[PDB]
């Protein structure tokens, strides 16, 4: 009940807190035990913070969303955050967020690739695995039902959730081709993989990139023109 | 020098375990270390392993594959497979090693899904997040390079590298999409992403499982026909 009240109310940084702040208290209940049946609860606790995280992306509140890894104790940190995720989450979010707002059509603007580290994160190999570890678990956090109540994934919106979900996934997914085809976009395997796309999506995706690469770095225009053609031939 | 000897050799026992004992006196090395230059060397270090059980599944040696993980230190094991993926990783590479030697041809057979625990392992959403981020793991152990040296798939086949890779990797993605579309899989977006999917693969798949099913327990036959259906719809 106290719980449920929560993640139902308007998105905010106090609504948020609070709401880590239970997961924790139920996430660590498990780390005193090791069996297979406290992995399995701990499994799902911890996309429980990434359903908050995913929440706030396609809220267009990503200050929110970095504020997750900090509310979480850096042994629960080490648990949901494994590895090389824990050094990129703050790309990931940035990725995750960049796309999803695109998808739900926000008319921009994003910061730059190369200055918030994410197009310097792309051209190491371990870091683009650790950011699609990320992305993904983003997208199964809200397919799945992560709560034992069903939560719309944006409070108030219940009767268009199916819908948004959908959305969301997909922009979550076209993230996921961006990191797992990076330097590869125009090649035909690379290009086979955006029939999921809505032909609409396609053309917000060449549009917002577009207009994304005026006056950016050559390296992330060349970046962005190889998606960009890499959409126009699918 | 030491190392790339041994990469190279035939795949059995005794190679196989001299190169995991020889990355682990290297991963080690940096266990010692907590920053973040030792989080990528690790990471590398880390898919290394996957690219040895990659080997051994597409080397129809799977006996080899389970092996990897028991030869693996604890520490290192709670890196390398965190927490979920260790309780799976049985189960992951019996379902790489299945749809892999199928895209390879191999006239069958393979044990069942529900004695394995592999048919279990997919009625929890949190174990086929576990299996999904192995076999991602699979797949990008060898399309990326993980050594320092280039070294062939498999040990004598260089000329053919580049199709071996292609192929193995379009297994474990058929592989990766039979989780994330677990009885969802003759819905419409679910049948969109079967377009990466050759023509001959479908029909060796759609075969290969019709012949799989025969005495099967009802639920994994409920559960292929699912995916024949798909198969067949695509
Ligand atoms: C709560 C068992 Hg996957
Ligand atoms: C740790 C993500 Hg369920
Ligand atoms: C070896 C740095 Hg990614
Ligand atoms: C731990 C997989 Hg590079």
């Amino acid at each position: 009940d106290k719980f449920t009240y929560l993640l139902l109310q308007p998105l905010t940084e106090a609504t948020l807190s609070d709401a880590v702040n239970f997961i924790v208290e139920k996430y660590s209940a498990e780390l005193p035990d090791e069996g297979d049946a406290s992995l399995v609860v701990r499994s799902q606790l911890g996309c429980q913070f990434f359903f908050l995280v995913t929440r706030t992306l396609a809220h267009d509140q990503r200050e929110l969303a970095k504020l997750v890894q900090t509310l979480i104790p850096r042994p629960v940190r080490l648990e949901v955050f494994p590895g090389l995720q824990r050094s990129v989450f703050k790309s990931s979010v940035f990725l995750g967020h960049h796309i999803i707002q695109i998808f739900m059509g926000a008319k921009k603007p994003f910061q730059d690739w190369s200055f918030v580290g994410l197009a310097q994160d792309f051209e190491c190999p371990w870091r683009r695995l650790a950011i699609a570890e990320l992305l993904k678990k983003f997208s199964v956090s809200v397919v799945e039902k992560v709560f034992d109540n069903p939560v719309a994934l944006i409070p108030q919106h219940e009767s268009d959730n199916e819908a948004l979900i959908e959305l969301v996934t997909n922009a979550l997914r076209f993230a996921l081709w961006i990191v797992e085809f990076y330097e590869t976009e125009t090649n035909e395997k690379s290009i086979k993989e955006l029939a999921f796309l809505d032909h609409s999506s396609k053309t917000l995706l060449i549009e917002s990139f577009t207009k994304f690469l005026q006056g950016k770095d050559v390296k992330d225009q060349d970046h962005l023109k190889r998606i960009i053609d890499a959409l126009e031939k699918s």
